[PDB]
């Protein structure tokens, strides 16, 4: 098979208002080298939306500040140990949306995608 093991929240349901973490976790039979490693995490607010870079790996971690997230990405992981995670601080209502995760671990031949519908509730539903 082509595609590597990747273990994601297919919907992740968080609180307005909440810190919340996007686990990712993969698998592969080889050490991760940080000088080869390769990771890719996008958001698309829609499907028919643009899918825009939020965070990279190349050598090291690389936060490209996206504007919609203001400083509330950070990387939430550690590739050596296959986690690839990444936490979004202080949720809002427009942070909803598609979250993407490309990974490339060579010498694998196996290539990773995970996918994470994240949807924003009330933070004090009617009860």
């Amino acid at each position: 098979s082509n595609a590597m093991e990747v273990t994601v929240p297919a919907t992740l349901n968080v609180l307005n208002g909440s810190d919340a973490r996007l686990p990712c976790t993969f698998n592969s039979a080889y050490t991760v080298n940080h000088k080869q490693f390769s990771l890719n995490w996008t958001y698309q607010e829609c499907n028919n939306c643009s899918e825009e870079m939020f965070l990279q790996f190349r050598m090291k971690i690389i936060n490209l500040k996206l504007e919609r997230f203001q400083d509330r990405v950070e990387f939430s992981g550690n590739p050596s140990k296959y986690d690839v995670s990444v936490m979004l601080r202080n949720v809002q209502p427009e942070d909803e949306g598609i979250y993407n995760c490309y990974i490339m671990n060579p010498p694998d031949r196996h290539h990773g995608h995970g996918k994470i519908h994240l949807q924003v509730l009330m933070e004090e539903p009617p009860e």
